[PDB]
């Protein structure tokens, strides 16, 4: 249940927590998106 795209922002990869699961609580590591339900 997580993600394997690139980012840099977090607030950037938020639409991508959203339609993957159904969530708005995600942040970002060094390079790639998370998410974080």
């Amino acid at each position: 249940q997580f993600t394997n795209v690139s980012c840099t922002t977090s607030k950037e990869a938020w639409s991508v927590c959203q339609r993957l699961h159904n969530t708005s609580r995600g942040k970002c590591m060094n390079k790639k998106a998370r998410c974080y339900s």
